[PDB]
């Protein structure tokens, strides 16, 4: 964002009472009521329903984008964020302007024998973390773009000249070196403050361990107030080197920052996070997240919050003909192919609109939403089946499946609907024409008269006398074109 | 691009209310089929062909320079266009403050109450940097060149001091540099409005870093819509820092300006970008569309869009003993021959057609095609080809392929037909008839019989009326020789 | 931030006509007048010696702040400020057109018969740049704060979309560097329009020449009267370079902008530019203008202007024993003790009269100030060593030092001197009297009479007559008091 | 000054098809070559009564703004243009496909058709003016206004070549021969936009590497001339001497074309007087002396004088100021200044600007006599020399200058300014001798009115003579009441 000047309130809690840093950010909310704030749709009214489908493409290919519907875990991982983004301030304040002065006397006081004890420095240290586990599709990264969102970014002090990194994201290149994780860093700082990090400190040949070291001296000068790492998958066990390595690495990059660092993965990448025990220790500062898919059944009575997300999201459809209430028997078959997937229900809602609005069709029938399940879901089909087999021996194995290039599929669907348009009223004239002598004889009498009549006439004469050769028909046609 | 004094009026959507440069565009509601209003086609007259090789080669000719067949991927493109022009220029209204006003009013807003929860979500719109891709000759400058067209360059405001530059066009020339860009970017917008700036910018002691504050500044000053770098492939990547350099100056170009941005180039200039686009981020930016050839058939039924082209192309030739109907032979050796590329569509017809003129001979086949290909279109061949093959690393190869100086061949072999100096007998025919009103009739009633027979009988029987209609001439030929 | 709007009156230089940044100016015809209207002081009255000893305390502590005396070179500098602010601005003309068309027009006519001479200069008015020199504390700074103030900061155009911001300045802050001043050019922009120019355009990564482009275009693309840079002393003289750097930048930057620019600096400031104040060339600029202190001995006469400044300060004086007339012996060794730095002048006169209302009689005396000058005035003691010398080269290298800290040192004299218990002669006298008026005769009649019965004799004419003034009172309380 | 070019044809056969000659302003003929350079002041009626400070104001810029061009500017402008246009002549790019005609003649000549042929590869060397006279006498206002005719900078279209007409050159007060050549790339790059400075002039370059660099930069810019003035202020120990000093303008017959010019005082043409190499090359198109103006050339009194005194008298911001100018006046100046330019414009500057500080505000020769006596002390010696007419003196004091008098015109406008402050209720404190009077005056003042504490006083003090200080104010009050 850009540099929102700071304007302070008094948190209630004691241990926040003189930092700038944690008075400057949003005010607590209550954790209950904090889920509704992520909520957001589209926006619907009943003329948009007649326009041409390619803006009512657009405007449906547009939901996975903007739609988002707060579920059970959005208040956990809010909460926990919260506590770890405001938590970290505490060893960190600014205002220490009256501490020489009480150093001293403390100290001349227990020189002099008259104090028992003093304690002269303590700062505390060690950074917290927190991990966040689940399959790909299950919208982690999704739900973590509004929740870490709602805060501010950049945000400058009048009074001092620190300004406030509230938060830092970076995302693990597909290779994994980790001379790219610690790179990464110095150009996502970049693209927030407006700086040149790359240059001084990445394009310059240090080591790892330099190169990490001075992640440290600007990640406290700009207090930082987190540093989420994502896509750990990729770096996980790729052509970067030993497990080992790995493992240390991420330990000595614990220890070192004084950040509140989160890791986002897969349940492919849990193995070597719980190698030891010190990584595991360190990781789960906050415990552990693990995101379940939606089953359609609580606990033998029906899911309410599957009811209310596939009817928050039934209501955002756009076709000419809507049934508000949606029948039992798409939910079920719905539920038996999705699997509960947060990804796939919405791109089965618009690849099932687009395939309806470009054959004819105006309504939505599990039969199509299992026509496209066949087509256009075959790479996912073994991540589906691990998931509605209800073996996790090999989940794992197939969890870091995704649909390879579906924007591209999207594209060339609205390609083809564009191209197809609703048909081509005005060649019906020449359909209805069957025969080359008949498309002959309206070629050279296209001048010749008027085309209301080119077509009726011609194919009255060809209809009510069966067969004869071209070159006599012409007299035929002309004797009734007169009359 | 002359002077328009801005007139207001009420827009469709209330997103667009009270901005003075969206709505002194043209209004968005009567383009309402912009694809049959941009339909240009050249039409002959009925008589044009009369004794004049000259006039019928000139009007040959004149196809390739001004043919345009509008398809429904135009259409989709349009409204991108659209999209792109008027939502994403929102959050520059001069009538309101700032965006930065805004966001820092949310937050003295939800600091002290009465707001709940602002979102700070770095509000732009869509603000996308579409990415337009496609292999050379498909037509990508020929129809960005048409489509925004109907668009005024420069409307002018009269309460305000700011001239809008609704679209500025950029053309990088051969052999450029990284320099060059922005120099011709500023000869364009001097160009379209008649202030010079290189003399007090383009000077060699600033940096490229400079150049790009230096454009920065004045695109915000004008508040232009759209900016178009078109022919990245014609650059030159030695003189340059590289291909990893140019990504880093287009990603600023497109971050610091702020204004919608779109880039045109071949496949093989998608190695540039395959680092960026592939990766896995919806926030990244770098949309695209991705320019296919149209194709014979699509899940085994043929396609409509090549039916009607080649009718639409069909009905537009001068030929004396043309064929009405196209086979389908020819049309199977048109796709085995042009693959579904368009520029060798129209250069190969009309090559064909001329030098089916020429040699005396005037029907199109396989034979003469085939002919026509391996004498000059032969330095297209491997890319022709190639994409027959299918193979889309052979694509990128030859994708930059282009024929060269083919005007230059052109005028020569307009020139070389002129050498001719036989008699054809429609010659005869047409000299041994006096007036200009009966040359038609030759014309039109050459198939029925032949001219030995035609001639006496029916100048001797058109003396029923002396002023007789070349319209209404037709029964009698057939209906007395019959007889 | 003034927001006036403009009004255009007549000026009667010729070459001034026409031109709207200059008849929106204050008319040149009252500088007459305007000269010596900026004298101010402070009002004393006969009945501020009867009021509370801490108020009184507090009035004198106001007197360094509130009094101000036109000397000769206010004049001379309100002439040039003047003459440059107005002469700046004959060139950029928004109503006839730039220099760059009148060139080439004037080179058109003269390749042909008319115009047959041409003279191509520029009309760049040398680009008036001025070295204010001088000696830290001679009052720089709090004179050119008060020639600027007459000015409209921001005089706007309604008929025009543009600000003419008269004056924009710009201060130093300690160990300075060259960004530094560039940032703070658009802080103080900002400070003064209310726009956004620092946070989209003060980026950290910018260099200084595309800083420097930057701002040219920008203080042009508002119309821009003057850039004041303040205290060019406080930059450091390691940290942003050697002496030759800073010479080199300073100079470039008085060459890029193009608008009159002036420079505030010490005698060692003057080692910068020493290499271009020797270049006997006024093309450039550099004119200088030195500063001195108040010199008594002027051509064997002492300055007049000493003597009005002294009795002027003298009159402002609240003593119950004051002294009437000044004596040379006592201005003479303040004269030495002050070297003419005026700083140290009023700093002397306000922390006489301070320690004297607690060390004993109220009379300004030679010793008293004399113990002032070994006791507080222990930083600028080498100062005015150098001064008293005479040498050149010790007066310029010893300068800056500015005497830290008065004002700590002014209160706890204002604390000090609140707990004073015993009551002189003068204040017990009071409570004998009984009206706050009446003591005025007392004031007048203590020193030459007696006054132990003065004061009844006071209250005697007093009672008889109650309802009379003290003027006619007086002759006949002086007939009682004598006869 | 980066316009862009126009061609037109001139008279003379050997400039026929030349871009470089064809796009600079057109021939123009003796007799108003001289009216373009004249420039004076407007000083209008209404500048008379005006406020002192703006008057010295004004005063203090007419040596700035004033030029009379004497006959002896012509002939140096008639050079100049002769040694800009005739130097373009051989570096000119009209040239054909000469690689066809050249084949031809080599193939005609070997076969006895053609008994000789010319392969012409270069061409003329830089023609050198040493331009000396005594310092002073305006050799460089009389050379700025001069070049300020042409264009700095032409563009042409069809080419690519920007003709940068002149480019001039200032030599330092202790320079070496090194720092002649950082100054000619730091003052290219800001004639045009470019960064020769830190792209060419280094340190790592000794004298003829950069010295050769120059070359390759004058062409490719086809710079028409090059000046450089005041050789007078190298140092010949930081240098090399006379012989490291006079081979350095020899060996800048290298630099192709560029027709340089060189100016000096009369001590520093000491350096050129040791052979005649640069007694040729340096005068190879002349050598024109600067002759202070005399007064009597023949027995009638020359025009040049007498033209420039009275032009000079007109611009007199005076409220007493004289109509007509006497002779005795211009005989004072004439003894007093000896001809030297800088010497009249600044003793009639000095003059009327003490004129307004003593307030007579009249120019009298008692005037010009004490102003000569006070302010222009260093440059005596200079003018006994001149006196004398003894030539070994003459080049001995030629470099005898003012040393910085922009400061004593800054202390004498600060002068003239101090005067101002007048207050006419003053008067009363003027009035007040006694101190007595002082002291009665500061206690009555603010009881009673001040319009007659000063009678009352006066009164008291002219009745009776003497009198202690205590009885005196019942009196005084006496006659406040009547
Ligand atoms: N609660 C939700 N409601 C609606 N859509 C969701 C929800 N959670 C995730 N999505 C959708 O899932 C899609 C992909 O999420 P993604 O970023 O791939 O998550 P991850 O990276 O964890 O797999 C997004 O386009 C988003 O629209
Ligand atoms: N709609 C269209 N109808 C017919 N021909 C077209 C159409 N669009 C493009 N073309 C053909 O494409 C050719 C120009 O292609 P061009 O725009 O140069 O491709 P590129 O942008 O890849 O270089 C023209 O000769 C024209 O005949
Ligand atoms: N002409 C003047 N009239 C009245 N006070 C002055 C004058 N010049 C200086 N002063 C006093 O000197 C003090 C310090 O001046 P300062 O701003 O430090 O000057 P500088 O910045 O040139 O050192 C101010 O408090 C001011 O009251
Ligand atoms: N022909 C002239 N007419 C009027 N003033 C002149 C003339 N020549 C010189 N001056 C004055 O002499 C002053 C200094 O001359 P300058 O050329 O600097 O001396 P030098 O030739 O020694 O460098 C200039 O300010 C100018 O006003
Ligand atoms: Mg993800
Ligand atoms: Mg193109
Ligand atoms: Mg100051
Ligand atoms: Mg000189």
């Amino acid at each position: 964002a850009t540099r929102i000047q700071a304007v302070y309130r008094d948190t209630g809690v004691e241990a926040y009472r003189d930092n700038p840093f944690i008075e400057a950010l949003p005010p607590l909310q209550e954790s209950v009521n904090s889920a509704a704030s992520l909520k957001s749709s589209l926006q619907l009214t009943s003329s948009d329903l007649q326009k041409s489908r390619v803006i009512r493409a657009h405007t449906i290919c547009r939901i996975p984008d903007d739609y988002f519907q707060p579920l059970g875990t959005h208040l956990l991982l809010s909460e926990r964020i919260s506590v770890m983004i405001r938590g970290g301030y505490v060893g960190r304040n600014p205002k220490t302007g009256d501490l020489q002065k009480h150093l001293q006397n403390g100290y001349e006081r227990v020189q002099t024998g008259e104090l028992e004890t003093f304690r002269f420095e303590e700062a505390r240290s060690t950074a917290q973390s927190l991990l966040l586990i689940g399959c790909s599709g299950s919208g982690k990264t999704t739900s973590l773009h509004r929740i870490l969102a709602t805060y501010p970014q950049v945000i400058y002090h009048r009074e001092l000249n620190v300004e406030q990194v509230v938060y830092l994201k970076i995302d693990c290149s597909h290779n994994g070196s980790l001379k790219e994780i610690c790179l990464n860093f110095f150009r996502a700082l970049d693209r927030a403050l407006g700086s040149n990090y790359e240059r001084r400190y990445g394009l310059k040949r240090h080591g790892i361990e330099t190169m990490l070291a001075l992640m440290s001296q600007i990640a406290n000068a700009h207090a930082l107030g987190l540093l989420v790492i994502d896509e750990i998958q990729h770096l996980s066990r790729s052509r970067s080197g030993g497990s080992q390595e790995m493992l240390n690495f991420f330990v000595t990059m614990v220890n070192i920052i004084g950040v509140p660092v989160m890791l986002i993965g897969t349940p492919k990448a849990r193995e070597i996070f719980e190698a030891d025990l010190r990584s595991a220790r360190r990781g789960a500062g906050f415990g552990a997240i693990f995101w379940d898919p939606i089953q359609q059944t609580q606990r033998g009575k029906p899911n309410q919050e599957w009811i209310a997300f596939t009817d928050n999201l039934w209501q955002l459809q756009l076709l000419q003909r809507k049934d508000a209430l949606l029948s039992d028997e798409v939910r079920d078959v719905w539920y038996e192919l999705s699997q509960g997937v947060m990804d796939i229900v919405v791109k089965l809602f618009v690849l099932a609109q687009l395939r309806a609005l470009a054959l004819g069709n105006e309504r939505i029938t599990a039969g199509l939403l299992r026509q496209v399940y066949q087509d256009e879901l075959k790479p996912v089909h073994p991540m589906l089946e691990a998931l509605r087999s209800g073996i996790p021996e090999r989940i794992a194995r197939y969890s870091d499946l995704v649909v390879p290039e579906i924007d591209k599929r999207l594209i060339q669907l609205q390609l083809d609907i564009a191209a197809i348009q609703e048909q081509t009223p005005e060649e019906k004239a020449l359909q209805e024409l069957d025969t080359e002598d008949q498309r002959h004889l309206y070629l050279m009498l296209k001048e010749d008269y008027d085309s209301s009549l080119l077509i009726p006439t011609i194919k009255k004469a060809f209809s009510q006398n069966p067969t004869m050769t071209r070159q006599k028909l012409l007299p035929l046609v002309l004797q009734w074109l007169m009359e």
